[PDB]
């Protein structure tokens, strides 16, 4: 089981879709929920995602097939399509996926991001980082739910450093593209999603607080976070978990004016992903970095969840740390950097300590020993 939030507010689950082209935004949207009566979200919604995974794993795509037989009706504690919680502005985070990943296997963090009183858009990538995505050829293609699918791209040891490099702007344009659309919706302005959900979009209007907006992710994800920074000043914080960091170009590592917070796995880090970490360091600066004793990289991902114990860690997606015990570092003392950092008025200072990595399952800094 996904973690429900650990705070006050019930959660709401929608996509978006807008346009419905390849170059338009498909997000994941975690919200504040009214309503705690409705449908759990189903965690992974269509086969292809399953073809997808078992490409990325590299297996057959049967195993796809089996991988949907055995997860394909799981769901994540979120309330399908519930009317979104009226009456306050809600700070914006928008989230980026790891490679293989797609928008909805990060809601143990959205979820409980959502819980808190933040409205949280996983964005889906249409880079080729993505396991699999889809969007409509036209607007024909659309009205009938005629779906393309575009699956994970393989590089060859040449195009490493020139495909990581233009897939993290790809990605970045995404996340700056998510948040005018969600502003937009914000002020106002029709959108017609290209997803018949029951959902009327006209609820976002007057619920963000247009001033407090992160960014978040995870992995390539977390290369986005730097990348969308030094790219977008809307954004005005942001959170790189276990980020890796090759995609980055030499360029961006002087030109990150926002604050960022550094969140990493104790068993997935290395000297040459670290140095890169280092290099956004400078004294005008605010940087944090944490490391979670007995994590690994996936701690971050809902799959740590979907197996048990001894699966999970074999797998390698469990660490010697309860995943629950994990998850609950890491949204804890991101929430106090939010607060921090978004000058929210609201109780996540509680953890401020967790930032400084003061906790008996916190390694403050890295463990990682450079030169
Ligand atoms: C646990 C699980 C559930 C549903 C589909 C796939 C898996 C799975 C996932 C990984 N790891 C990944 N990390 C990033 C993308 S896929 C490994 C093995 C398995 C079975
Ligand atoms: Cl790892
Ligand atoms: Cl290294």
């Amino acid at each position: 089981k996904i973690p429900r939030g650990n705070g006050p507010y019930s959660v709401g689950c929608t996509d978006l879709m807008f346009d419905h082209t390849n170059k338009g935004t498909f997000l994941r949207l975690y919200y504040p929920s009214q309503d705690n009566d409705r449908l759990d979200t189903l965690w992974i919604p269509n086969k292809e995602y399953f073809w997808g995974l078992s490409k990325f794993l590299g297996t057959h795509w049967l195993m796809g097939n089996i991988l949907r037989l055995l997860f394909g009706s799981m769901t994540t504690p979120a309330n399908w399509n519930s009317p979104l919680r009226p009456g306050e502005k809600y700070p914006l985070v928008v989230f980026s996926h790891g490679l293989g990943a797609f928008r909805t296997l990060y809601s143990a963090i959205g979820i409980d991001l959502a819980s808190h009183g933040f409205i949280v858009a996983a964005v889906e990538h249409r880079d080729r980082s993505a396991s699999a995505t889809y969007y409509f050829k036209d607007q024909s293609a659309a009205e009938i739910g005629d779906k393309s699918w575009l699956y994970l791209r393989t590089l060859k040891q040449e195009e490493e450093t020139h495909i990581r490099n233009e897939q993290v702007r790809q990605r970045a344009k995404e996340c700056s593209q998510a948040l005018s659309l969600i502003l937009d919706i914000d002020h106002g302005k029709p959108v017609k999603n290209a997803l018949d959900l029951k959902f009327d979009m006209e609820q976002l209007k007057d619920s963000i607080d247009r001033e407090k907006i992160a960014v978040i992710g995870h992995s390539f994800g977390g290369a986005t976070v730097i990348q969308t920074l030094s790219e977008d000043q809307r954004f005005r914080c942001g959170i790189a978990l276990d980020a890796w960091m090759f995609p980055l170009g030499d360029e961006v590592y002087s030109r990150i004016p926002q604050p960022l917070f550094f969140i990493n796995s104790e068993y997935f880090q290395y000297p040459a992903n670290i140095i890169k970490m280092k290099k956004c360091y400078s004294p005008d600066k605010e940087r944090k970095m944490i490391t979670i004793r007995g994590s690994v990289h996936q701690n971050f991902a809902d799959f740590t969840f979907a197996t048990g114990k001894i699966i999970g860690h074999m797998l390698k997606l469990k660490g010697d740390i309860d995943s629950n015990v994990a998850i609950d570092l890491s949204n804890k003392a991101s929430l106090a950097f939010l607060q921090k950092h978004l000058g929210l008025h609201k109780d996540f200072d509680q953890w401020d300590c967790l930032i400084e990595g003061d906790d008996e399952n916190l390694i403050p800094g890295t463990n990682i020993n450079t030169t």
